[PDB]
């Protein structure tokens, strides 16, 4: 249930995602606030039994850069963990791939971090 | 990509089945150890599914929740890379696989490593 909703990063960022019974996480991803020619579509999966332990549940999810819009050739994937509470958090690191020429595949994968909260 | 869809090996023992949806969807199977059927778990993922014209690969990406009805590995894996199509196929990728911590033990949460998909066992 508490992943469910939407949520965002500290630069800009939003995504909404639906968490279903059995694992997947659908949803879309927009990389402007407000902008409707920035949303994505997201898609992933989640441990749907996490640890009564106070542990994080962990999750990933993809958005590849194209819509009607744009198509920056290139997917994002995040990995993390969700916390739930009353300061909720997603706390992820991402790896950006870009398609790439054979002589380019070395500069081919941007790597950062991520911190999403349930206010902006 | 008719290139993507279907089953790749890793250099390890694993394997994945994927279908490509003409919008840009992967859906499919990942299983850690080739035949061994409790070792099967859902992969969900996203490609860019109009790519470049000029031999550039095309990028991907797709999440596997390490749970099904044999383990709850309290983790999920992604993984980032391109499909290069042709004679010797690949797919390149980097992976982070998370594990769900305490806070205390948050920093020690994500291990990262890379995978060489191929069309043929390794
Ligand atoms: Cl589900
Ligand atoms: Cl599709």
């Amino acid at each position: 249930a508490g992943i469910t909703g939407t949520w965002y990063n500290q630069l800009g960022s939003t995504f909404i995602v639906t968490a279903g019974a059995d694992g997947a996480l659908t949803g879309t991803y927009e990389s402007a606030v407000g902008n409707a020619e920035s949303r994505y579509v997201l898609t992933g999966r989640y441990d749907s039994a996490p640890a009564t332990d106070g542990s994080g549940t962990a999750l990933g999810w993809t958005v590849a850069w194209k819509n009607n819009y744009r198509n920056a050739h290139s997917a994002t994937t995040w990995s993390g963990q969700y916390v739930g509470g009353a300061e909720a958090r997603i706390n992820t690191q991402w790896l950006l791939t870009s398609g790439t020429t054979e002589a380019n595949a070395x500069k081919s994968t941007l790597v950062g971090h991520d911190t999403f909260t349930k206010v902006k």
